[PDB]
């Protein structure tokens, strides 16, 4: 249709004023003395939060320009960084700070692409830097202490999930389910987790929980493409005789088989559900007959064994205790099938992995035999009543993910305070130009932003605090919760550092293309 | 859509604007000598009425801002606060109070969380106070007297309160019925009583009553979950081949299940009604086996006994005289079945209580003894016209709510005196900061408004009548009625304790939730 | 409908403007450092590009005269000049350097046709100069290094890129297919591609692959036209007996025939497609014997042999592994058969090469012999995950492209640099009349646009990095991605020389149009 289009200072002044707005909503909602927002429920009652993430996918400016802005600044922050709330509060607020330091410096009239590079060579160094002084976690005594630490200084939760670590693993994977009791309770069963997620985005089985739950389904398995390919209707023949639900899995599903599955999912509400294939090649291949094996069930491809999706039966496909489906993610739970054969298929990939050596080899099949070998553990959490067990079990999941990614790289002041000590850093950079040298002064000037903000959410000066911590120890940081400044990391305020890094390159980059934009093309009212 | 945003003080201020027009509205129906509204109806003559909960409920205003803070103050004042009219009023009132004075002081420049801080001190003295000075009831007596005070000088009305009372026990399931006769009377019966509301919210069977009510129904008890499952049908050939009406108790219901009787509802409108199961886990199992027992059915889990929904018989499942169900509330009275199994499963409850020693454990075996040995009293209310058992019906329903009030946590003086009698107590209190100093003596000032209503509503000087009641005794008060000092507590003008606890609580929270807010987003019309 | 109509300048500028929208949104990208472009998109996130293509076809003016211009010039540059990215945006910024400059010319009183005859002039000599200038490459070391040049210094693809070129020749064809493995693969294989593309614009099989793909297919081939004609369904009874897929070339569909396989494909999606007749007359009849034979099918022309579309069989026609069509052009691989019918062909063709005289039969059966004698390259190229075979995939067709360009007509200095070096040769060039002059002098002024935006968008001063090259040897160019004064040739950076000849072509003859265009109409809104 017809376009609007704007080109450059123009076009980013009102890239800012849209993003700052975002900025501004998100702020607010940092730090352990985060303030409040209301949101508008034409419906219902209003929603009242403390949660940077939801503020975040809410807002949606009216302006064509501003609205662009935000959703560039929204979509980034939100996919690359999802696992920590913080972290995407603090990749929007370093991202609109950098932009808008960005936008002055060149509206002075200096060269925007030196700049970008000087900001670079900063975010570069500053990384560098976190690594560095990043001390690691590796042993259970630390990982109970981070687990209740991420329990605002819980104890049996960290416990149960230090409990968890050690009978499982680091890569091990772990789960959690409804105790309907009144302590949580640990359980490890054969689980076989894959990296691809659901296919269809309306297929949402749990509106509530975002995701994908199924329990005791017999599974399809077939090498080859069922995208478009009709004749699963004597799958659903059983799917609707036996009571028990069905999940795909093929090379991909497109047309009129996703067309036809979707819209019966939203019409009838049948309860069958398609994924991708978890590996690749021979390997693709190799992992297949693996949990075809596991599931009782076999690789419906045609070449080699002679099987089809013409033709269905219940003892051909395979039966499972439960699967679960998410976003890039999941599962399935107490597989059938011939023990023996389990037993011959270990042994398969033991002596694979014996005779081969290649480093990409081996370490496929030492993930092919964890997927198996090792369960899953899942964590029944009980208690009292069902609103109560439903709030514990969100408390339990946010501790395992923060410990889990804790434990993944590592860990490092809290509070906003991790940044402020990287500031040493870039004093070994040097400039080629003094466009870069402003780049480098603009992240030095952003580096304090999070520790401000977190300042005025608590409502004391932000500037006589940053110098004080600036001034201060490089193991004393300010405590918002108790308004001082303690020794933070045996008080227990820390963060994964991979949240750290996720933001700054988030923002980095998200703010770099915004301040190098120079054409927008919006379409005409 | 596009959304528009406003921020600090420029956004409270319309929140203010919305929530003063609500305050003002549903102020002068405080009290015994509160005005009249004049609601508006589009299609018949005007109501008038003189409750504080239906004019609340019912107003609405135009600009989002105002209409936000309008709707966010009347749902917690009213879904909180439902059982005496006057406490959603003073709530109401008590937080328009406080969020002005609070945001008048924030705009000179005060520190919101630390105002909020000195608000909660304050509030949580208060309520110290009151707890401390609140006299109880504990006898026949006195619950005569409450009763009696509650029915507005009926003595009848009173004494068959007590009567029911002292004959069930204070703790005890109550309820009315039409006496078809001139004079009210008594009768206690087997009984079934639960806390779990109607699941579907438009499922009521009398529009007049805003309860559903069934007689002489058949009853289906699943501890498995029937939400989303098909095959209700095998209930519904016996439900319209037998006159008499069905209902499930099961975990949950929703989806194909929850649609399929929705609509059924809106254009059958069959007679036939599913809940929640009040048990959990073990509880669960053991409650619905009760009542099972008591209606004569059975619990169709698949585990253990082999029943499923698919085949059912007249039999199979369990009989009840009558059913109501109502919010957070259903019951069953009159059930079926063996009365030698019912005292078997009295036994072995009461020799599951003694060999267990569990406090929990011990209470809910004692909560499921009561459960059946205790019945139901039904007070069957008579007179002449249909429209006077009505009058009566309302009357000994508002009589009955306020002394199971008053017994459930005791008696303090009425015409909102009370609070008043609290003042001194803040004197104890002392503040860290100045923001604490000025917080507290805002929940000073504020302790007063509900007498300025009261009097204002007599129409008498209101600052002269709370003058002269602070400068008097501890136990005389002002009375509207009489337009005189009075002394309230032989006088009979009193208000349950728990009442009052519960508005002071809340108003204290969304008065603190209003002045506190920072961000507010809306979409543009 | 009502029109509206403008003379001479009074139409010009309005279409100057309008084409001035599209050329800077165009000239940003343009270079390694182009900058980047915000395309909205009214469901998802906005898009962010840096490609000239895309933002071409994007934007739409709003005033019709603008529009017509932006239209017609986007047109023009894209679809006759679609190869390369950067020969559009070239092609689109000369144009409208030119045309400006015409038409500021024009204003003052300048003739538009000698105008435009010392355009045309101007053109032919640099053309001329510049394919004096160009120099060629033919070997396969120099295949290999300009491969590379193409891939961004990659090694690897250009050797596999040299090994299929060797194996397939100058004139053979290749393409590249998905290797499900971790490295790219070479072979050659049965291949039948002509020039013909897909009949049906709407027939885009892969919404995202811009294509038509189908696999182990069958054919239909009748020299007589089919359009508008039923009884195709007989094929169909086979089509959807066997899932096999169907193709289809006769002389031309449409009518009757087109707008129900149009309608069935829109809404059933049925596997058949019909193209066109590759050759003509005599040589269209040769053709589809040759590719019956290929295939093992057979002509359906009622003259001579009896056999009708109205009547299949499943033998009757020819089986070929792979269907492939796209714009221009369709593939068909692995054809079935007998072995010994293809060698008889080819015999037989090698006898009439050999008795036949007329160049354009002896090329004609050269042509046609190499269409079976020679097989088609194929690469699989491989890798980890499927997005990354994607990314190498695309790559490699670029390189495959970029490569095959500069190979068909040798290769000149990149960087926008070519150009300027026949700045000189409009020397000789002599004008009959001073109009002719002023179009020399207005080409000379735009020959150095391209090289002085590419600075620009690296940032540097235009006009110095021209006058120094123009003023520096002819070896010698300017190097946007390292910023300095570098030997082009074995610096890795230039460009094929028909890319430069088709944008200049294009561009030139536009803004003649543009220049010579006297009356303008346009629909009333």
């Amino acid at each position: 249709s017809a376009k609007d289009v704007k080109f450059g200072a123009d076009a980013r002044a009102l890239m800012l004023q849209g993003v700052d707005l975002l900025a501004d909503a998100v702020a607010v909602t940092m730090g352990p003395k985060g303030r409040t927002v209301i949101i508008e429920q034409s419906w219902g009652s209003p929603k009242v939060t403390k949660d940077g993430v939801t503020v975040a996918k809410s807002i949606d400016l009216k302006d064509k320009y501003k609205n662009i802005g935000a959703k560039l600044v929204q979509d980034v922050a939100n996919n690359t960084n999802e696992e920590a709330g913080d972290g995407t509060t603090t990749a929007t607020v370093l991202a609109r700070s950098i932009a808008k330091e960005g936008f002055e410096k060149i509206s002075k009239g200096a060269n925007p692409v030196e700049i970008r590079r000087g900001v670079m060579l900063a975010v570069d160094a500053v990384i560098a830097e976190l690594k560095k002084q990043s001390k690691p976690v590796t042993t259970p005594e630390e990982i109970a202490q981070v687990a209740t630490i991420s329990a605002n200084g819980d104890k049996e939760i960290g416990n149960i999930i230090s409990d968890a670590m050690k009978k499982v693993g680091r890569k091990g994977v772990i789960t959690v389910k409804d105790g309907k009791t009144l302590n949580d309770e640990l359980e490890i069963i054969e689980g076989m987790k894959f990296d691809r997620g659901y296919i269809s985005p309306y297929f949402i089985n749990t509106s509530k929980g975002q995701k994908c739950e199924f329990q005791d389904a017999y599974v399809l398995l077939s090498e080859k493409k069922i995208s478009s390919i009709q004749s699963i209707v004597p799958a659903l023949e059983i799917a609707n005789a036996h009571r028990k639900p069905l999940v795909i899995i093929a090379e991909d599903v497109d047309g009129e088989a996703l067309s036809t599955l979707v819209l019966n999912r939203l019409k009838v509400g049948l309860q069958v559900v398609a994924v991708k294939a978890p590996g690749f090649g021979d390997n693709r291949k190799n992992q297949l007959k693996d949990m075809a094996i596991a599931t009782g069930g076999a690789v419906f491809g045609e070449e080699g064994l002679t099987l089809n999706l013409e033709d269905v039966q219940p003892h051909d496909l395979g039966k499972v205790g439960e699967v679960i489906v998410t976003k890039d993610d999941a599962m399935l739970l107490k597989g059938k099938g011939d023990k023996a054969q389990i037993e011959k298929r270990i042994q398969e990939i033991i002596e694979q992995l014996d005779v081969t050596t290649s480093e990409y080899e081996k370490e496929k099949l030492n993930e092919r035999l964890a997927k198996l070998s090792d369960g899953v553990a899942v964590l029944k959490v009980g208690g009292t009543s069902d609103v109560e067990v439903n709030e514990k079990k969100d408390r339990v999941t946010d501790a395992l993910n923060a410990t889990r990614a804790a434990v993944e790289e590592g860990i490092v002041l809290g509070g906003g305070c991790a940044l402020l000590r990287c500031i040493p850093a870039l004093d070994s950079l040097t400039p080629a130009n003094e466009d870069q040298k402003i780049g480098i002064e603009i992240i030095k000037r952003t580096l304090k932003i999070p520790a401000m903000t977190i300042a005025k959410n608590a409502g004391v000066e932000g500037s006589l605090i940053v110098e004080k911590i600036m001034q201060s120890s490089s193991e004393v940081g300010y405590d918002a919760m108790a308004g001082d400044f303690v020794n933070m990391v045996e008080k227990g305020i820390i963060d994964p550092t991979k949240v750290v890094r996720t933001a700054l390159l988030d923002a980095a980059g998200v703010a770099s293309l915004l301040t190098t934009a120079e054409v927008v093309v919006t379409e005409i009212p």
